[PDB]
């Protein structure tokens, strides 16, 4: 798989995920590329914050789907 990620920044980045990935787990992957603690990191699917237990699959986020990235630092 691979979808995207967005700050308001503007800056895009994409990931590669699996299907059954958790919210904790793409955080993991902001967390190695932004370097964002995950709690301080809230992801949101197409106007909907994801709950970081559960999966991808789960949100119905599919390849090449969009998260936007807030921060509650």
């Amino acid at each position: 798989m691979q979808i995207f990620v967005k700050t308001l920044t503007g800056k895009t980045i994409t990931l590669e995920v699996e299907p059954s990935d958790t919210i904790e787990n793409v955080k993991a992957k902001i967390q190695d590329k932004e370097g964002i603690p995950p709690d301080q990191q809230r992801l949101i699917f197409a106007g909907k914050q994801l709950e970081d237990g559960r999966t991808l699959s789960d949100y119905n986020i599919q390849k090449e789907s969009t998260l936007h990235l807030v921060l509650r630092l």
